[PDB]
């Protein structure tokens, strides 16, 4: 009664294209009529049947050239035409109710505004259709709504008509050129605050910017007003692309199950990342809200202009769209800190992924849920090997690759391999076996040993590669590997890379399973800097000394390699905690590491925004990838444990740093942005200092701070440390900031992610807390997911209580919204990472969830793969 699995090699080409649809809505919130004329053309045999897609559809009649039609059945899910001629009309009238949609899929509502969602596969919710990326039809919509209630009627494209009818209702109707497939179809009805602003293209186009929010909201959009014209201006000058309508709109909605979609000229958004003020949102708010804002801008051309094909190619667009937006946030902005936290997610969050039961390639060959496989692979490890053909090709080969990517399939619905083919073409370099990227799943391990030869002058590196089987695959084979380097002498001076009497390129082309590279003219024994720039989504192994790190701390010329090394010299330091932590002894850190740190925070040449990555320690779920057996407890009482010991060390310092970089002006700019994050780092430490004082610093910043960045800084540190002022500093924020959703989200996750004891106790009354609510995904994400996911410590309690917590909330969602409940599964699916008592218990809850009535496909095929 499950979905069957659909599987990547049994793409077919439709029997049946539909070109051109007229669609009218008579929109209501309890029932919705919508009227379909679509164009049709048989494509396939004469004797095919035109096989519909359609969910949850009162069909009230089939015509096809306006006859009523006999041959027809419906099934589950589709609706089954027969006999048809090869080319004809199609008209259907259905019904819908979109104040029953609680999955928030198709047509629903968002408080009282009426929207959609129609990716991956919602349009089938709203008529029977081929609802498959690959069918690229002109829409023409007609909405028709009551006036008072819905005065704003937008769908993609330009306005063509409009009208007034008796009864208080009104009527517009859109039209949108380009040919597009469905799940980039958009409505929204509702009563609106409309920003509008101009973007003048470097050709000359006027295009009309608007962007759509709550009444009252007006003061909380011009940043993403102003991020939506840098993003169109940084898309002409990097990549030569100018948007392509007169009008481009943007919705804000609070009900909304992703952070946002790039619908044809109208892209609905989370509220989280469309809205912000100063004393409301803080700078990773800012620079989130400018990175979705390009991201879905940047998909005008990397999706849609060129859309997928089928969903096994996905990554298509959103490999390409994140790099897209990676590269826009960097050349804006830290190209450093941007990097950094990219490889952070990689290595913290999209590694466990690689090796979860949930493990795919990037280009997908199985799926059961579409909306599964959203993913970290399919995203950020997609993204990683865009990034991994820039660097094998340099930008110029990478633009010229682009224009013929868009040469080529411009207004088409196209593949990965089309896409790495014009890459491949532009530049004249091969990428046959870097397809292989595409196609294996798991996470490479590159291991490196290397010798100096000081009678030849000579510095070898012998380098292997293997990637462990994973669950969906049990053949692996080597990868085109881009494995960049830099050797350094002993005054941090580089060393030139050749060989016989010619330079080498210094990425090296790491292609086999075991591999030799011979360095001459090395006249000194190098420190080398190995996999810069996270030049692939590698694990490394070398057998780095503490001085070889602290040595590139200090010298290595790109500041993402001076945070590398620092990550390196800890993770030798938080195993051996860990380790330590399980026999009930004490930390234990040689004074040379502390010194390393102290180092930092008293180099006045270092950019304050490295400083300040370089002063984070690596987040729990980070901390997690370091061991073969998750022990999340002592995970997070060695996170601590080593923040005390620092803290102590360095309490000098760190107060001095956090003086040094107070700002009385605040300012959305980078070098603000960073001095601020290198004082609130050093914030977090100096929390965990002589309680007194503390105490005292962590309250007054809270109370004193003219910036919803500094605040909750502090109330964050407030919490982390169990500051005596941490109750009261909880309960003014919730005092003040109760109506506020996405001010109290920050807050939600503060008490979900609490050290204290009671946390599971405080998380469980927060249900019925004033701000929450479980028919909000944003609330859902910051209480619930928060907890499961971001404390694993105490999600993982030895008692089961972290899982027995997260089947109740399970069993809710996965009857209410099913996209959102398979988020929240993922804590459980990795139980296999764990000691076996939890395997036990976590193996119990699934099978629970398994038993659930009406098990949503979503939950179905994760639970299998976790029990299996
Ligand atoms: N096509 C959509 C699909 C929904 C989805 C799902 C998961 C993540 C994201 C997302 C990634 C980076 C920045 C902002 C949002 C999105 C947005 C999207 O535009 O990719
Ligand atoms: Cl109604
Ligand atoms: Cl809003
Ligand atoms: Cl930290
Ligand atoms: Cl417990
Ligand atoms: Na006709
Ligand atoms: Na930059
Ligand atoms: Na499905
Ligand atoms: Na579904
Ligand atoms: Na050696
Ligand atoms: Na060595
Ligand atoms: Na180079
Ligand atoms: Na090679
Ligand atoms: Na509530
Ligand atoms: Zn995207």
């Amino acid at each position: 009664q499950q979905p069957q699995a659909k599987y990547r090699h049994d793409y077919r080409a439709p029997d049946y294209q539909i070109t051109d649809i007229d669609l009218t809505f008579d929109l209501d919130a309890q029932k919705t009529v919508v009227t379909a004329v679509s164009q049709a053309v048989r494509h396939g045999a004469s004797d095919a049947p035109l096989r519909l897609n359609g969910e949850d559809l009162k069909l009230v009649s089939v015509h096809i050239n306006d006859e009523p039609w006999t041959a027809w059945k419906e099934e589950e899910g589709a609706l089954v035409i027969s006999n048809l001629p090869e080319r004809f009309t199609l008209k259907i009238i259905n019904e819908i109710s979109p104040a029953a949609n609680t999955a928030l899929e198709g047509l629903y509502q968002s408080g009282d505004a009426l929207c959609t969602q129609c990716e991956a596969e919602g349009f089938r919710h709203i008529t029977y259709y081929l609802d498959r990326p690959d069918v690229l039809a002109r829409f023409t919509t007609k909405i028709i709504a009551d006036k008072i209630k819905y005065p704003f009627l937008l769908s993609n494209g330009n306005r063509v008509a409009q009208g007034e009818l008796e009864n208080g209702r009104h009527w517009v109707q859109w039209q949108d050129p380009f040919p597009k497939p469905c799940y980039l179809f958009a409505l929204v009805a509702g009563d609106f605050d409309v920003l509008r602003d101009t973007f003048t293209t470097r050709s000359g186009r006027e295009v009309a910017l608007e962007l759509y929010v709550d009444r009252g909201n007006l003061d909380r959009a011009p940043w993403a007003m102003t991020s939506l014209k840098n993003s169109m201006k940084w898309d002409e000058e990097r990549f030569g692309l100018e948007y392509d309508l007169d009008i481009y709109m943007i919705v804000a909605v609070d009900f909304f199950n992703m952070g946002a979609m790039e619908n044809k000229g109208l892209n609905i958004f989370n509220s989280k990342y469309v809205l912000a003020r100063t004393d409301t949102a803080t700078d990773k708010d800012y620079l989130d809200i400018e990175r979705v804002i390009g991201h879905e801008y940047f998909h005008n051309w990397t999706g849609n202009r060129v859309t997928c094909r089928d969903w096994f190619q996905l990554s298509l667009k959103e490999g390409l769209t994140v790099f897209r937006d990676q590269e826009f946030s960097s050349d804006l902005g830290s190209r450093a800190v941007n990097r950094i936290n990219n490889v952070r997610t990689m290595r913290g969050l999209q590694f466990a992924e690689d090796a979860s039961p949930m493990a795919h390639p990037i280009r997908p060959d199985m799926v059961i849920e579409m909306n599964n496989f959203y993913t970290l692979t399919v995203y950020e490890k997609g993204a990683e090997v865009i990034r991994m053909i820039h660097t094998l090709l340099g930008e110029e080969n990478f633009q010229k690759g682009m224009q013929l990517y868009f040469e080529r399939h411009d207004g088409s619905a196209a593949t990965c391999d089309d896409f790495v083919q014009a890459m491949e073409d532009a530049s004249n370099v091969d990428l046959s076996h870097f397809r292989r990227w595409y196609s294996q799943s798991g996470t490479p391990i590159v291991t490196v040993k290397d010798d100096y030869n000081p009678e030849t002058e000579q510095y070898t590196l012998t380098i292997s590669q293997r990637t462990p089987a994973t669950p969906d695959q049990a053949e692996k084979q080597p990868l085109h590997i881009p494995f960049a380097i830099e050797l350094y002498d002993n005054e941090g001076k580089v060393i030139p890379l050749q060989k016989g009497g010619h330079p080498v390129n210094s990425v090296l082309n790491v292609t086999q399973a075991e591999q030799t590279f011979v360095f001459d003219n090395v006249y000194f024994q190098p420190v080398p800097a190995l996999l810069c720039e996270f030049s692939a989504p590698v694990k490394l192994e070398y057998k780095w000394s503490d001085q070889q790190l602290t040595f590139l701390m200090r010298h290595a010329r790109n500041d993402f390699s001076r945070w590398d090394a620092a990550q390196s010299l800890l993770a030798t330091y938080i195993k051996l905690n860990v380790a330590r932590h399980q026999q009930g002894q004490p930390l234990s850190l040689p004074v040379h590491v502390a010194d390393a740190f102290r180092a930092v925070l008293l180099d006045e040449k270092i950019d304050p925004a490295l400083a300040a990555e370089i002063l984070t320690l690596p987040s729990v779920n980070e901390m997690a990838e370091l061991f073969d057996i998750i022990d999340p407890i002592a995970i997070a009482e060695v996170r601590e444990a080593l923040t005390r010991t620092l803290a102590t060390e360095l309490a000098d310092e760190l107060l001095a740093i956090y003086n040094a970089n107070y700002q009385s002006e605040y300012r959305v700019e980078h070098e603000d942005i960073a001095k601020r994050t290198l004082r609130n780092a050093c914030l977090r430490f100096l929390a965990f200092g002589e309680t007194h004082l503390a105490d005292v610093l962590v309250s007054k910043q809270f109370h004193e701070a003219n910036n919803m960045t500094d605040a909750l800084a502090a109330l964050s540190a407030a919490v982390a440390a169990q500051l005596p002022c941490r109750d009261a500093l909880m309960q003014e924020y919730d005092d003040k900031w109760h109506q506020n959703g996405l001010v109290m989200d920050k807050w939600f996750i503060l008490q979900a992610t609490s050290p204290a004891a009671n946390v599971l106790e405080t998380v469980r009354g927060l249900l019925q807390h004033r701000s929450f609510t479980m028919s909000n995904p944003n609330r859902i994400r910051s209480l619930i997911g928060a907890f499961a996911g971001s404390n694993p410590a105490a999600f993982h309690a030895e008692d089961g209580s972290g899982y027995l917590f997260l089947v109740e909330m399970l069993t809710d969602l996965n009857s209410r919204n099913p996209q959102v409940a398979s988020r929240l599964i993922e804590p459980l699916i990795r139980l296999k990472r764990y000691d076996a008592k939890r395997q036990e218990k976590m193996r119990a809850a699934l099978e629970q969830l398994k038993g659930l009535e009406n098990l949503s496909g979503d939950l179905y095929e994760k639970i299998t793969k976790a029990l299996a």
